[PDB]
């Protein structure tokens, strides 16, 4: 039970736990 539809519609387009 993945949340695919919950990030493909996101506000925030991607978490990016990690920036670099």
């Amino acid at each position: 039970t993945p949340e695919e539809h919950d990030l493909l519609m996101d506000l925030m387009g991607d978490p990016k736990k990690a920036e670099e």
